[PDB]
């Protein structure tokens, strides 16, 4: 269950209903944030990009 690596796959904020963290210090080795949808498809991006910091703040707000 730990992200290998990261989508490079577009990122739709309508289907992103919310998110889990996965961090480099509680298991796996790499940090990631994993979408998820209404279905519960998940799907690994990379926490640095701009796209995925943005994504995390709309559904926060």
């Amino acid at each position: 269950d730990c992200c290998l690596g990261y989508t490079d796959r577009i990122l739709h904020p309508k289907f992103i209903v919310g998110f889990t963290r996965q961090l480099a210090n509680e298991g796996c080795d790499i940090n990631a944030i994993i979408f998820h949808t209404k279905k519960k498809l998940s799907v690994c991006a990379n926490p640095k990009q701009t796209w995925v910091k943005y994504i995390v703040r709309l559904l926060s707000k």
